[PDB]
């Protein structure tokens, strides 16, 4: 049993909710928080500037470091920083921005980071400013994560044609 309320469940693992992913956080503090992050961990807007803000800006400064030590990170790779006030952990993960002409099978090596923790709260990755399409972005998810993922979804109107959709 965990503290996770109001989601609905697609698969046996795999939870999806119409959901400010910051306010989710802020409520369930769980042990990991997801942010769509790119490979130089600047936080300037969607999800990333969201969760960055709410930290106001903590997130940045100990990313900075984090990249001024370590370089950018891999499109597909990911690295596990504080969870600030949000989670315990942040696990930063970098899908393939379609807008940066980035490759989408790179989508599924996003998702297998998630692998490596039991329980996530999480976005759906490369949707968004990303580019790709979230309907995509589900399927890739369902198909590739073997643990609890519990999915926010920002807006409404995707969050109702990402279940209407769903095989
Ligand atoms: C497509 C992404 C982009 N996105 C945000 O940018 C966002 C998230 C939480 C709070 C916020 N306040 C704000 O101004 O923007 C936000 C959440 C969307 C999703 O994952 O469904």
């Amino acid at each position: 049993v965990n503290s996770f309320s109001g989601y609905l469940k697609l698969t046996d693992n795999v939870y999806i909710k119409n959901a400010d992913i910051v306010e989710e956080a802020k409520k369930v503090k769980p042990t990991v928080v997801v942010n769509a992050a790119n490979v130089y961990l600047k936080h300037g807007g969607g999800v990333a500037g969201a969760l960055n803000k709410a930290t106001n800006n903590a997130m940045q400064v100990e990313s900075d470091d984090y990249i001024a030590t370590n370089g950018p990170l891999k499109v597909g790779g990911s690295c596990v920083l504080s969870g600030h006030n949000l989670a315990k952990h942040c696990l930063h993960v970098v899908g393939p921005n379609v807008n940066k002409g980035e490759d989408i099978q790179l989508l599924k090596s996003a998702y297998e980071n998630f692998n490596q923790h039991e329980v996530l709260l999480a976005p759906l990755l490369s949707a968004g400013i990303f580019g790709a399409d979230p309907i995509h972005s589900l399927r890739v998810c369902v198909d590739t994560v073997r643990t609890n993922v519990y999915l926010a979804v920002f807006d409404k109107n995707l969050y109702d044609k990402l279940v209407s959709s769903f095989l």
